């Protein structure tokens, strides 16, 4: 009861009523999912947690599906002010609900527990996204020409699809398989902002599919019941949603690297063998296969050899490499959890009184929605992604079932008789092969002699027919077809800037 | 010089025909007479005159194997001529009775003959560098003027 005045006299009244507006929105929204049920307005009842706050922020700020107000974000002068308004009001809503969190303490509502640093990470995430879209604002933002206009991802990425690295490395990168394992680790650190150790710890068994999403690539990284602490929960959840660009897609890169790793060239690149998966145990084989390998078959390749790799590549594309900023940890990272809320909040039956459960929409398969789309370099502003029907020429499965057909055998094998992770990984691989054949014609369009095309079954005119399908206007068009990057569209969809990316035969 | 010949006596002295068979001064010079350095830099390569002072310094290192600390010790009048030549640019070196020892001589004579390749010709490159250092571009690069020569007595201003 001592908390009266210093709560009250903490603020300007103007501040207090802006905060009152914001928590009034919060209360109405919790009644909109009847969390507080239906003026019915107590204080020792209203739950405050970082995910609750966060999902309120989702449902109000970012959820611009909203067809009455759909396309303010398209106009540059509207969005350039609108997102600044978003982030300012974001910070104010954070302060408001922090104030309300302290308010529930003086009423003694134990249901209010903040963990601001999670919401600080939300703040930092949206801050970095708006600063990314802000630094990209103009060709002549300042007197720069092409290096503001040089994404360190794509200039590397596209130039890694070349079957030759002649000035670069005959010492290192003869094989395209080594180029693809480099591109795999680079798109790891690109999409999944991690450390070298965190890049090391990917078995195949921690690579799952979207439950409510079909497209999520779940790396359900959990502390294994012992760091100093049992009850294993430190949950780090990640995703590799594909890219409309067929050359920075993680799924395309992954399917390509695993094709060369498993099958490769039938003469030259004799693969590592498509795995057993028959008397596999859940945890036996997929929990042994590294996502990438060198000479060893189980562990992860050598650290300073990767340092050499990144050094050679960033001197090839002439970019400032700094080793801490890829091998050591950043803080621009993914959400982190307990066991407590993770089991508690994602259980629907504890919240089954509600009209909706947040696992459905704003948490696509236990992922905070902006931590999905920002890390996958997307404007996070629909909550209702329906871009999946955008598919000129969906590829035929008869071409698909040529490579990796053992998967098709395994589901015509005793599908029960295989381990649970195994067939789930098999369906993962089929989605990978689908995305692979989908993105294949531009790979043929730009490097027709990759080691994938050291296989004349692809040289047959069924694949070439599908190549002429997807690359149909490519010879006649001045510009490209596929998407680029949210602030690099009007530069590199031009074929010429796209060819300035190439150094060896544009 | 036999080492130069030994590297040059076979085009398969080194199996690559890509970078290892290029002589070092030539690769630097030809990609340093380029105006644009777009993949390279502008933050340490603003002007073409910054590129020229880099290129003149590297050609000094290439022809006259000094330290940069010894390339510090070159003035305008530190450069004489082969008077039987008009070809060499004579750095006549200083040990004049107090920098190492009395009874002066520890001297060293340095030749800077031109090259028929004008990209690596050091006389050409220094002429261009001092042209743009002094006169500059008549529209943009405000050079710092032709030397005075009038206040210079021997060992006073050019030195």
């Amino acid at each position: 009861e001592d908390r009266f005045q210093e709560l009250v006299d903490s603020l300007k009244p103007r501040t207090a009523h802006q905060y009152k507006t914001y928590y009034t929105k919060y209360i109405q929204w919790c009644q909109l999912n009847q969390i507080i049920p239906t003026n019915s307005v107590p204080y020792k009842d209203l739950p405050i947690s970082a995910e609750l706050i966060h999902w309120f922020l989702l449902d109000t700020l970012i959820t611009d599906d909203k067809p009455g107000e759909k396309r303010e974000e398209t106009e540059d002068l509207d969005e350039e002010e609108e997102n600044s308004f978003k982030i300012a009001t974001l910070k104010k809503i954070i302060g408001s609900l922090n104030f309300l969190s302290k308010l529930c303490k003086v009423h003694e509502n134990p249901n209010a527990n903040i963990d601001t640093k999670y919401l600080e990470s939300v703040t930092k995430l949206h801050t970095h996204w708006i600063d990314s879209q802000k630094a990209i604002t103009t060709n002549e933002t300042n007197n720069t020409n092409t290096q503001v206009l040089c994404p360190p991802l794509l200039k590397v990425s596209l130039n890694l699809w070349n079957p030759e690295t002649n000035h670069l490395s005959e010492k290192f990168f003869k094989t395209c398989s080594e180029k693809l394992r480099f591109l795999v680790d680079f798109q790891l650190r690109s999409y999944l902002n991690l450390s070298f150790e965190e890049r090391s710890k990917i078995r195949f068994g921690s690579l799952k599919l979207g439950k409510r999403d079909r497209d999520a690539i779940i790396y359900h990284k959990v502390t294994h019941s012992a760091e100093k602490k049992d009850t294993p929960g430190h949950h780090q959840l990640l995703a590799l949603l594909p890219q409309d660009c067929p050359f920075i897609c993680p799924q395309t890169t992954l399917a390509a690297y695993l094709y060369l790793r498993f099958y490769g060239i039938p003469s030259v690149s004799k693969g590592d063998g498509f795995p057993n998966l028959n008397a596999d145990e859940n945890g036996s084989l997929l929990q042994d296969i590294p996502i990438l390998r060198g000479k060893s078959l189980t562990t992860y390749p050598r650290e300073e050899t990767f340092s050499n790799y990144y050094t050679t590549v960033f001197r090839y594309c002439h970019l400032p490499y700094k080793r801490r900023e890829y091998f050591n940890k950043c803080n621009l990272v993914y959400p982190t959890w307990d066991e407590d809320t993770f089991r508690t909040f994602f259980n629907e039956e504890n919240h089954g009184n509600w009209l909706e459960q947040p696992e459905a929409f704003a948490f696509p398969d236990k992922i905070p929605f902006d931590f999905k789309k920002i890390m996958n370099f997307k404007s996070p502003y629909t909550s209702y992604s329906t871009n999946a029907k955008k598919d000129p020429f969906p590829p035929p499965k008869d071409l698909l079932v040529q490579i990796f057909p053992e998967i098709d055998e395994y589901k015509r094998h005793d599908y029960e008789g295989l381990s649970q992770n195994s067939r789930d990984f098999l369906d993962l691989m089929e989605v990978l092969r689908e995305r692979f054949l989908s993105n294949l014609p531009w790979i043929y369009k730009f490097f027709p002699n990759h080691d994938i095309f050291q296989d004349p079954i692809f040289g047959n005119s069924d694949f070439q027919s599908y190549f002429n399908d997807k690359t149909i206007h490519s010879k006649g068009s001045p510009i490209l077809s596929f998407d680029i990057l949210p602030g690099f569209n009007k530069i590199y969809k031009n074929k010429t800037n796209f060819y300035s990316l190439l150094i060896e035969r544009p």
